[PDB]
């Protein structure tokens, strides 16, 4: 059975693992596969099934559900969908609440405030709203942008916010004084933006023009330009938790791991890759993509070991969740799907 020659991690031109050539569960080994009503995996032949995944909860939405992200403490998930936003009681799947402020204006991207009593949003009417989750209430409304806004994130001292825009600018906004605090202009759309863990000295983007750039957050010089790169435009980017390396997910079907030049091509989806993120210590990790599969990568290797089937159209989002919720024996992630529902999945090891 396929394995990824340590020698050719990084190479971009590998072959499909042939476990992954046909995601037709109704032909795979009972042993090579986990089959429910709800959802399926597939394990990679070649290495010990260790890992099990379970679904914990189902959450319905009228519309697609374009994205998902966990508190910093783990406890709460936020959904963003069209005109509405919500929050959920991860231990329980509970509805804690649901806001709402031409028709049809989706909630393009969320996020948590470090101390999770505010919620970003971006929308379509090109407004990031921050909302008073306790009170449920608009509490600032920054205003500047001039199309989409596609990705936020929050510097982890919580006084200031980076957005992503189809307007190809990346903003950073002074949450103190309500105002614009930099600009920073590329070429093409920015579709996804991530800060730097801990001190937050670094702001990565992806864009449309198959390039992941890496600004300086105080001074706004371009660091870093990464474009071994990829085929075709960049969706989502993300840092690892020890904030030394990006991972990057494309419409070219790959996941790249970024050393701050390219470490590891993960080769395995078969559709757009549209999401990715990664697990703690970042052992794994997660891509999610048009295929309607979830990857689960081992970082290193850059083996995927699992893919797991549970949605019926494309997983737009996935999210990964710290401390642990539902307990010392597992782990979260989510997912947001074009199927109209959000997932809770817990998994554990074997």
């Amino acid at each position: 059975h396929y394995l990824v020659p340590y020698n050719q991690r990084a190479n971009h031109s590998k072959p499909i693992p042939p476990f992954l050539l046909d995601l037709d569960s109704q032909s795979v080994p009972d042993a090579l596969k986990k089959q429910t009503n709800d959802y399926y995996i597939l394990y990679n032949p070649a290495l010990p099934r260790e890992i099990d995944v379970e679904l914990h909860k189902s959450l319905d939405h009228t519309s697609v559900v374009c994205c998902v992200k966990f508190s910093n403490d783990g406890e709460y998930l936020a959904t963003g969908c069209n005109k509405t936003t919500q929050v959920y009681r991860v231990s329980d799947g509970s509805l804690v609440a649901r806001l709402s402020d031409s028709s049809d204006l989706y909630i393009r991207s969320v996020c948590f405030s470090p101390d999770g009593k505010f919620l970003a949003t971006g929308a379509e009417d090109r407004l990031i709203r921050i909302w008073d989750i306790e009170n449920r209430k608009i509490v600032m409304i920054l205003q500047g942008h001039e199309q989409d806004i596609y990705s936020l994130d929050y510097f982890p001292s919580g006084d200031k916010l980076v957005s992503g825009s189809g307007d190809r600018t990346v903003r950073i906004w002074d949450l103190r004084t309500g105002q614009c605090s930099l600009t920073l202009s590329i070429e093409d759309g920015v579709t996804t933006v991530a800060v730097s863990p801990g001190d937050g000295k670094y702001i990565a983007a992806g864009s449309l023009d198959r390039a992941v750039r890496v600004w300086d957050s105080e001074t706004g010089f371009l660091v870093e330009r990464l474009d071994t790169g990829h085929k075709d435009s960049v969706y989502s980017v993300v840092f690892t938790r020890d904030g030394q390396s990006v991972v990057s997910g494309s419409l070219d079907r790959s996941v790249k791991l970024w050393n701050l030049t390219c470490e590891v091509t993960y080769i395995g989806h078969k559709d757009f890759v549209l999401s990715v993120a990664t697990t703690q210590n970042d052992e794994y990790i997660l891509s999610g993509s048009k295929d309607r599969g979830v990857l689960f990568w081992d970082k290193k290797s850059g083996n995927p070991l699992l893919m797991l089937q549970g949605h019926r159209n494309s997983v737009i989002s996935v999210a990964v969740a710290n401390g642990s919720s539902l307990g010392p024996e597992y782990n979260v992630f989510a997912t947001g799907s074009g199927d109209c529902k959000a997932r809770i999945w817990k998994y554990k090891k074997i």
